[PDB]
């Protein structure tokens, strides 16, 4: 149970965006249902008025918390990797439009999931804004949380990979399209019943073993990070 507060641009708090440039949901419920069309953006997704400006290059970070700011951000149990992906923002998300930034999944180097190194992050993770065209865009950040994910939604409702899913409104400014963003995945679509990473057992089955649900990450991607990038308790 996680929503996104809001972003900063290398660096600078952007401030609250719930309702604002956060297409935010009423609640911090998962989506479970893979068919749903709250697959794209949630339960709510319509046009917030702002949309956040940034320039290719900069560092996009987005700031997750459970009840109240800089909290303890997801509950421990939640382990699950992360993704970030992008739209343009005239898709509404619909359609074959949705390139996957980033993934973190579990880190073998330091025996730790995405959603456990969020949490030490104070609920920041990044990605360097990509070399696309000039324009209005969607960043959909997404958390799986596999605690009850051994078992299909389709087949008991009552578990199932759970999925906090946020889309910021970001205008990205300047750009020298050097790469070009090209179609992607549609949401909901990609992920189904048979999709590697969707049906996992975390208690039996190895940690090191999990392949999180394609698609890779697009070679146009220039990275990321889980990371604390400024200190919310200084304002
Ligand atoms: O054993 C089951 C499983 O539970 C996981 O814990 C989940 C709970 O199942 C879930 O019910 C709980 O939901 C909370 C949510 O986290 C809160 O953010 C929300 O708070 C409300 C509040 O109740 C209202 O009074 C107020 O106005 O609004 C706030 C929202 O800011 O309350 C809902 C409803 O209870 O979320 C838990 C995860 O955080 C365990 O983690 C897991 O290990 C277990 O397997
Ligand atoms: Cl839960
Ligand atoms: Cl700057
Ligand atoms: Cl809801
Ligand atoms: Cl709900
Ligand atoms: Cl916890
Ligand atoms: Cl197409
Ligand atoms: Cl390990
Ligand atoms: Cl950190
Ligand atoms: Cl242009
Ligand atoms: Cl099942
Ligand atoms: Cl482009
Ligand atoms: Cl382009
Ligand atoms: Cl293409
Ligand atoms: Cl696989
Ligand atoms: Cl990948
Ligand atoms: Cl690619
Ligand atoms: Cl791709
Ligand atoms: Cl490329
Ligand atoms: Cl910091
Ligand atoms: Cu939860």
């Amino acid at each position: 149970h996680t929503l996104v507060w809001g972003v900063w641009v290398n660096g600078v708090d952007q401030g609250d965006g719930r309702n604002i440039y956060i297409r935010s949901p009423p609640n911090n419920n998962p989506v479970k249902n893979l068919t749903s069309p709250d697959m794209t953006c949630n339960v709510d997704n319509r046009v917030v008025p702002k949309s956040v400006p940034v320039n290719a290059g900069d560092t996009l970070t987005f700031e997750w918390y459970h009840n109240t700011r800089d909290d303890d951000i997801i509950a421990s149990s939640h382990h699950g990797p992360i993704a970030v992906y992008i739209a343009p923002a005239a898709s509404n998300g619909q359609g074959n439009v949705w390139v996957k930034l980033f993934e973190d999944a579990y880190n073998v180097t330091n025996s730790t999931w995405a959603v456990d190194r969020l949490i030490t992050a104070h609920g920041q993770h990044s990605v360097v804004v990509p070399h696309v065209a000039p324009g209005d865009y969607l960043f959909r950040a997404e958390i799986i949380a596999l605690h009850e994910a051994d078992s299909l939604y389709s087949q008991n409702p009552i578990r199932g990979a759970q999925f906090y899913i946020s889309c910021a409104q970001i205008t990205i400014n300047s750009s020298d399209d050097s790469t070009p963003l090209p179609a992607g995945v549609p949401f909901p679509g990609a992920y189904t019943d048979s999709t590697p990473g969707i049906q996992f057992n975390i208690y039996t089955t190895p940690a090191t073993s999990y392949v999180a649900p394609p698609p890779s990450v697009w070679s146009g991607a220039l990275g990321g990070s889980i990371a604390q990038v400024g200190d919310a308790s200084l304002e």
